[PDB]
């Protein structure tokens, strides 16, 4: 299939995509923008964000999006801007949320990270109506939290650790029985960014320094890998009518201006077919 550059953006550091309202949200980290990409006219949206926002999640029975903000949990409305939900660190450790997910049950999963780059003080967390509870912890940057279709295996990346673990998942929500699911070995500065699971329980991993993204079997072997002119691809995001439509957001951090003149796209949103759909899009169950 023929990549497309669908938003020549230029990025900082695009991530957190979501499909949601039948379009495309994401964030630009660095930049402290929320965007918002509509395939079927090519619109174009984007909102200033007060700190770096990191994920965007839809909630149950409510309007707007969860959102992670350096400063905490936030709940976002294009109209009406941002309200705090939760702080969720406390601010001297200078961390910052990351990647999130949403299981079917409503649970938000996220992690958070030293925005250094350097502490290993970023934990993974599980936010519901029951409350925010620690699941892991001592990870420089987490990233890539996903589950499988059947709900029974959770998967979380520690990024400078080149690993992806897999967990089980039980129906109450607790993690169990961890264990290394892929370790990369794809290349010196290679590094797995975000993950998500599609509909038959296969990986999709984006690669930080390795210029796309690569499919795991739910054993953990790759079976595919998509190559885009960005040198760190950070997230895949399942879209289109059928979820067939592979989304990817990109970015030009970390990258010098050699390497962004020879690589121009570098923060821009791709998008690709593939044969088999992603998982719909959950929403967050906050009370
Ligand atoms: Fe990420």
């Amino acid at each position: 299939a023929q990549v497309t550059c669908v938003w020549d953006l230029k990025a900082t550091l695009g991530e957190g995509p979501i499909w949601h309202g039948d379009t495309l949200w994401f964030v630009d980290i660095k930049q402290r923008k929320i965007h918002n990409y509509h395939p079927a006219t090519g619109e174009r949206f984007s909102f200033d964000a007060p700190d770096q926002v990191t994920f965007l999640a839809p909630i149950v029975g409510a309007t707007g999006f969860v959102v992670g903000l350096k400063t905490g949990i936030h709940r976002f409305h294009p109209a009406t801007g941002f309200s705090l939900l939760l702080e969720v660190e406390d601010a001297a450790l200078n961390n910052r949320p990351n990647d999130a997910t949403v299981d079917a049950q409503g649970r938000l999963w996220f992690g958070t990270m030293h925005d250094g780059e350097e502490n290993n003080s970023g934990s993974l967390y599980r936010m519901d109506l029951t409350g925010v509870a620690r699941m892991d912890r001592d990870i420089c940057i987490t990233n890539g939290p996903c589950v499988s279709p059947d709900g029974k295996t959770f998967y979380h990346t520690d990024t400078l650790e080149k690993t992806i673990y897999a967990f089980d998942l039980a129906e109450d929500g607790l993690l169990s029985n961890k264990r290394v699911f892929v370790q990369f070995a794809l290349g010196d500065d290679v590094y797995p960014d975000g993950s998500v699971v599609d509909s038959e329980g296969y990986l999709w991993t984006a690669l930080w320094g390795g210029f796309g993204a690569v499919r795991f079997s739910p054993q953990g072997d790759a079976v595919t890998r998509i190559e885009l002119p960005a040198p760190n691809v950070t997230k895949p995001c399942f879209g289109g009518p059928d979820l067939k439509t592979l989304y990817f957001t990109t970015a030009r951090k970390g990258l010098s201006d050699e390497t962004l003149a020879q690589y121009p796209l570098a923060g821009g949103v791709f998008a690709v077919p593939v044969d088999v759909a992603g998982q719909p899009q959950h929403e967050v169950r906050l009370v």
